[PDB]
Formats: structure tokens, C-alpha cells, sequence
């Protein structure tokens, strides 16, 4: 039992971690096979941010102009390409802690693990979910920019994001590692604002499953509601609506605790309205979207 | 920016975990070196947890009962011996993993990464602090036991728990990598109820400031206090007694933020008194006390 913000073991990311420096920016690339990615804003000095002309600027750099250091042995650039917001600097040598992976591009409500790094070298893994309007809450300081984001199924990293961007409030913005950014934020140092950051309905309602199976249940009340009945409380709150893929998705902790979906839909409905009255579930005294459903159910079944 | 709950990556740690099997029980391993690290309950039934005799237990039990497996391949056991809780086994084969090391016994108010297992596999990895009353709020399911905590320090790990027991209420209590328990607890299932859990102040403290440094400051107030008057109100609430030696510690903190500490104090005591009124800091809506003063200066700078 105890349900906890858990991240994936970083282990097979940390043996692809490497250190990309140019000119003088310095930050992490991430080393899968004979190939370096990395963002292409390593080619910018602050100053450049401001209107770069990444065409441009990259006519001016060599092969010998990317320095890259896994842990303190340097690796040979023989190659480099511009893929939309990443450069692949092809290496000599394949990274032989080259874990099995695959590339994917995840979609807002979606959860995964960072391995944030400065210098190449690992600081923290947390996990974090896509928000709808395609920003990420990290902790990213100056020097974290090519950080990764991914998820594991048994012994194959999925690679979701690659961090490149603060914007001026504070969240995050980055590319998938095709270096195609989430949402509509672009690699430049402009007036870049997200729009509303809705609650991701269908991770409020896992988590409140959680609760459930690991013993918190004070929320639990005498009543059920529609889609659409549930949905104009969603909408006044800010909340994503909930499909009926959704409930699908659901069925299976539906399945372990017996709540109906549309019952732990008015408790949620109830939560929203009433508010937690002081009351805390599995230690938030707010309603937690963070956790997917399938998040929900790896963890109460200990998947390794 | 941006302030997250992080764990320590982990991948030194899942080099040393091995899945320990004695009769009907599996449960988690460290390899370190030539020996194994495991709760010396492997080698109960659930039927013996009610009373155990471990001395008379183990008395049943020789090397080649226990077995050991790193990945798919096993280790050969050439000796056992009992250390207070943990059984220690002796392989022939150190590990060749086995990264720099300690074994450290922490205080309450503590905080740790813990890398959850399942058949020496690992399944995520959380932070999570040492609680007043010595317990821990983990996720722990059936095999977890033999999970560890613990901290890093550039390139030597401080193992510092091993999971042994889910008391009846839910929480967690395990011992240090000398086999000794934190707090009262003891490795059989008997009424084992856990004192009170008080918040850790100076955790509480480090968190404003770091909720300060990463731009949410609403709770700034224009008052100050003394420790004693500040005490007063911490007794009230439930939180542990500040003490010069926390106003210390916080002290590089109150200088990077110019903040004094006994001001922040005051502002503590003003959110203790009149609560959020429905606002949040860094993302949580109840004062977060599992991070430390030394958590939030190696977050706030990056250290690897
Ligand atoms: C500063 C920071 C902190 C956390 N996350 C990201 C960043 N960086 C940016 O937002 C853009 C940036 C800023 C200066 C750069 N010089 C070369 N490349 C650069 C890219
Ligand atoms: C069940 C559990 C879940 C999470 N954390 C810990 C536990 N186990 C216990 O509390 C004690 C236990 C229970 C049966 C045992 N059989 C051999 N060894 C045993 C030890």
C-alpha cells in the first residue's frame, strides 16, 4: 500500500547522457547509437536567441565546432544534420550502454519521466505530464536544455521530450526527438504565452481510484451523473471533458474497486464544488492529474 | 526555474539489486561488494511473521536455501550471518557494479530516494523523507521488501533504509543497511501503532524559500517573530520545535533570498493561522515538508 509520484529507474537514460558544447554554450545530448541529439539552440549565444536564423547560423559550424564528452572521454563528430529543432551529430562510436528504444510523441495529459542533467551529467529524475496546452512544470536551470523526457515498458525507453525553452512565466516548453516542439512554441526568445492549463479529468479520476485502493475514501458519496451532466461542472472548473474514451480507459479500475465511472465522477463533481473542506487524499490537499490511468494501475500492481 | 519533487538517479543503484528467494518467499537484495543485503524476514512464512524466532528460524536454513539472482543469472552463496534485522549473504562473486558506498543511519526529518523492486527489478523510483515518529510514507506492495533508500554525493551512494514493514495503518518502517530499525519497530506483525506525525519544520522553511527563488511569494508577509513565539504556534499545529541549529542551517537560504529567517517564520506562522484560502505554493495547496535545506540548495543550483 501508500501511493507515491513515482518515475521510471533512470538508469538505461543516464548511460545515454553526454555533454554538447559549442562556441560557448555548454548543455546535454542525448547518445543512442552512433548519433548525438541535442537542440539546435546549442549553436546560439543568448544574444542570437533573440531572432535566430538557425540556417544561418549553423552555415558557420563544423564538425569540430560540437564538442561532445561522455563523462570525461571525448567522441569524435563525423556528421551533422538539422532535424526541425534538434541536430543528430553523428559520432564514431556507438554508445555501447545504447539501451532498446523508441521515439514517440506523447499527447497533453500524458505523464513521463526527467532526467534533468547539466554538464551531461544526471542532478534528479521526476515524473511530469504533458499539460493540455503543451507546456511541461519541470525544474530546469541554465545548462539543463537537451534534458529528456521518457517513459519504459519493461526494457525499452520510449523517448518523449527533449527540454529547450523557459518561457518568461516559468514553464516549460520542448520537442519530441524528432525535434518537433509540443504545442506552439517555437526556439526563439520572444512574447511566447500558454494558453489555459486545464485539469486533466481522466488522471484526477485514476488518481482518485488510488486513493480508494490504498484506503483513502472520505469522498466517496451517495451519488452518480452523466458525461454531459459532469461535463458542464468540468467546463466551469477549467477541466478537460470526459469522453467516453475515457471512461473506457477507466474500466479496468472500475473493474478492481466496483465505483461505476459516473459514480467517482460525482464524487469528483462533488470534490469540485464543495472543495476538500481541510481534508486531504493521499497526502494532496488538491485533486492530483499527474498519474495516468495506466500510471495508476502499473503502480497498485508493481510492474518492474 | 520550476521546483519539483526529485528523486536521486537511480541507475547506481540497480546495478546492485538481486532478487532473494528463501522457501516460498522472494524478496529484494543489495549486492554490494561479495554480500547480499536482505531482510531477515526471507526466511518467514507469513504464518511466522505472527511470532518469529528468528535465531531458531534461521537455524533451519543453510547457504544453498538461499538464492540469489542478478538478471537472469545466480549467484552462489558461500555464507550467511544474521546483523540485528538483515541477513547478510556471502556470494563468490563481488558485484561487479558496485559503485563507491556507504552505510549511513539518518536522523527524522531526513530525506531519501528510495528505488522500489520487484524480483530484484526495479519498478520506480520516489523521494520521500524519514518522518518524526521514524516511519516512512512509501508505495510498497507484496515483494518490495528489501527495497532501499537512499542519497548520493557526486559518485558515492548513502544507502540508508531497507524496506521491511507495512505497519496496519498503512505506512512504512524498515531499517539502515546495519539491520537496526528506525524508531520502535520491529520485523513481526503485531500491534505496531506509530506516534505522532509532526511536520518538520525546517522542511516547511526551505520550501518557502525555494517557493520564493522560483517566483511564488504571495505569502510574504510584513511581520517577524522569535523562535519562541514561533514555537508556540508550531506546538499548536503539530510541528516540530525550531531550534538555532535549523535557523543555521537555513541560513545560506536567507541570504541568497535576503530574507531573515525568523521573517519567514512569521510567514509560516501566518499560513498556519489562516490557512491557503484556496491559493498554492509551487503547486501544492498543504506546506511541504519533504524537502531539506540542503535539498533545496542542490535544486536551486544544479548540483550532478
Ligand atoms: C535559460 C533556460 C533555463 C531553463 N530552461 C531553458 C533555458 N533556456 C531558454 O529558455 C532558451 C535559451 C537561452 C539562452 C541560450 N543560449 C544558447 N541557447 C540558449 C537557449
Ligand atoms: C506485505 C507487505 C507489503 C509492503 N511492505 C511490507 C510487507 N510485509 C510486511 O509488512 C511483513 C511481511 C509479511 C509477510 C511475510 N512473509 C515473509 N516475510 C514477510 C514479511
Amino acid at each position: 500500500s501508500g501511493f507515491r509520484k513515482m518515475a521510471f529507474p533512470s538508469g538505461k537514460v543516464e548511460g545515454c547522457m553526454v555533454q554538447v558544447t559549442c562556441g560557448t554554450t555548454t548543455l546535454n545530448g542525448l547518445w543512442l547509437d552512433d548519433v548525438v541529439y541535442c537542440p539546435r539552440h546549442v549553436i546560439c549565444t543568448s544574444e542570437d536567441m533573440l531572432n535566430p536564423n538557425y540556417e544561418d547560423l549553423l552555415i558557420r559550424k563544423s564538425n569540430h565546432n560540437f564538442l561532445v564528452q561522455a563523462g570525461n572521454v571525448q567522441l569524435r563528430v563525423i556528421g551533422h544534420s538539422m532535424q526541425n529543432c534538434v541536430l543528430k551529430l553523428k559520432v564514431d562510436t556507438a554508445n555501447p550502454k545504447t539501451p532498446k528504444y523508441k521515439f514517440v510523441r506523447i499527447q497533453p495529459g500524458q505523464t513521463f519521466s526527467v532526467l534533468a542533467c547539466y554538464n551531461g551529467s544526471p542532478s534528479g529524475v521526476y515524473q511530469c505530464a504533458m499539460r493540455p496546452n503543451f507546456t511541461i512544470k519541470g525544474s530546469f536551470l541554465n545548462g539543463s536544455c537537451g534534458s529528456v523526457g521518457f517513459n519504459i515498458d519493461y526494457d525499452c525507453v520510449s523517448f518523449c521530450y527533449m527540454h529547450h525553452m523557459e518561457l518568461p512565466t516559468g514553464v516549460h516548453a520542448g520537442t519530441d526527438l524528432e525535434g518537433n516542439f509540443y504545442g506552439p512554441f517555437v526556439d526563439r526568445q520572444t512574447a511566447q504565452a500558454a494558453g489555459t492549463d486545464t485539469t486533466i479529468t481522466v488522471n484526477v479520476l485514476a488518481w482518485l481510484y488510488a486513493a480508494v485502493i490504498n484506503g483513502d475514501r472520505w469522498f466517496l458519496n451517495r451519488f452518480t451523473t452523466t458525461l454531459n451532466d459532469f461535463n458542464l461542472v468540468a467546463m466551469k472548473y477549467n477541466y478537460e471533458p470526459l469522453t467516453q474514451d475515457h471512461v473506457d480507459i477507466l474500466g479496468p479500475l472500475s473493474a478492481q474497486t466496483g465505483i461505476a465511472v459516473l459514480d467517482m465522477c460525482a464524487s469528483l463533481k462533488e470534490l469540485l464544488q464543495n472543495g476538500m473542506n481541510g481534508r486531504t487524499i493521499l497526502g494532496s490537499a488538491l485533486l492530483e492529474d499527474e498519474f495516468t490511468p495506466f500510471d495508476v494501475v502499473r503502480q497498485c500492481s508493481g510492474v518492474t
